[PDB]
């Protein structure tokens, strides 16, 4: 036909085009149609399309979206392209069955972003006397230090993405990667409404006490600026954040660093995207499909996808010295927490939008209110989670 490969993505910025580009390119000279649609308004008529029988080949569903849409019946089991290009050996355990329903892939994964990182500024830091910090104490510690010689303790945005970014981080500090596991996963009860998790809003209103009150609305790549530009000593955010100082020209190291954030040494939050695809109809169209999901998973886009963007590559066999230093601790850290439990899904890859809702709207109101109690917060918090599942 000779078999079309439509996908439905969110990959917009110009960084992204490079990556999808090495992936049409090598679909057409494999014999077959591209054709996208790419929409905006990033975060995640899909539904209405493929309850109706016109499906895109592939499109982007991270998080559980994958287990409800295969549940539906509506995805296409991709034995053949897996077995026939060793994704089982290529994927870290923990990935593929991510991307499994029912014991057969789904969907194809494309990168793994770390959630649970601390960028630092080492100029501002030595200008200050302050020192880089691997425990609650220290980050504490550290942005007194930066506020008394005059720097902006923390860069930090006004969304309430943002806010439960540094959240799940105090979380995952606190409570440690099993709570962490109990609270977001499980959506324990118990867990939720603890003295940990008190303690993990406590931490929350007072790492918001060295925030800016004129954050509101602000973009994370503004205070990742302010942070570029020395102006600020510290970001709370995942890795995604290096594309910011990729895109000012920066390097590893020498510009800025990169340490677990405090406390979650041991642990590697997740955030991983993903293309679920769709049982179609054409067998020319499955034959395209089945292209676009091996490729998806070899070497080139592996590499330019993550590549001027900042997360890992998910495949296993890598030659990491194509990635910055950052991503290679990031690398070394992702098989550490792989020999144990520290290995979890960020809050993103953890629950279904609407829990996520709840949990942003809990974690706001109590960031954006100076005389929220904790106590409270946390009954807020369990109660929210209860009606959003």
């Amino acid at each position: 036909n000779p078999g079309t490969v439509d996908v439905l993505h969110w990959w917009t910025s110009g960084g992204e085009a490079k990556a999808v580009e090495t992936l049409k390119q090598q679909i057409q000279k494999d014999g077959f149609i591209w054709k996208d649609n790419a929409v905006a308004g990033g975060g995640g008529v899909l539904k209405t399309r493929a309850i109706s029988g016109n499906p895109p080949s592939a499109a982007q569903i991270k998080g559980p979206d994958i287990q409800e849409w295969g549940a539906l019946g509506l995805l296409t089991e991709l034995d053949d392209v897996a077995a026939a290009n060793k994704w089982d050996d290529l994927l870290p355990r923990q990935v593929a069955d991510i991307m499994k329903y029912d014991g057969h892939y789904v969907a194809v994964p494309v990168n793994i972003h770390r959630v649970n990182w601390l960028w630092i500024n080492p100029q501002v830091f030595d200008k200050a006397g302050a020192k880089v910090p691997t425990t609650l104490d220290e980050l504490f510690a550290a942005a007194d230090k930066l506020k008394a010689a005059g720097f902006i303790p923390l860069a930090h945005g006004g969304q309430p993405w943002q806010d439960s970014t540094v959240f799940e981080d105090l979380v995952l500090s606190i409570l440690g990667p099993k709570g962490y596991h109990a609270a977001f996963v499980d959506l324990d009860e118990k867990t939720l409404t603890g003295p940990q998790m008190t303690e993990a809003f406590a931490t929350l209103k007072r790492l918001g006490t060295y925030m800016d009150p004129n954050r509101a609305g602000r973009d994370w790549n503004i205070a990742a600026a302010e942070v570029i530009n020395g102006k600020a000593g510290m970001q709370i955010m995942g890795d995604w954040a290096k594309s910011e100082w990729s895109a000012a020209g920066k390097v590893a190291g020498k510009d800025y660093q990169c340490v677990a954030f405090p406390g979650t040494q041991g642990s590697f939050a997740y955030n991983i995207d993903s293309l679920a695809m769709f049982k179609l109809k054409d067998a020319n169209d499955i034959k395209a499909q089945n292209d676009l999901a091996k490729v998806a998973l070899e070497p080139e886009f592996q590499t330019v996808f993550n590549q001027n963007k900042g997360s890992l590559p998910v495949r296993q066999d890598m030659d990491m010295s194509k990635f910055d230093a950052c991503t290679q601790k990031s690398a070394a850290d992702f098989k550490e927490a792989a020999k144990g439990d520290g290995l979890q899904p960020s809050m993103g890859m953890a629950t279904t939008l609407a829990v996520q809702g709840a949990i942003f709207d809990v974690v706001t109101n109590f960031l954006n209110d100076p005389q929220a109690e904790p106590a409270t917060a946390v009954k807020q918090l369990n109660a929210a989670i209860k009606a959003a599942r």
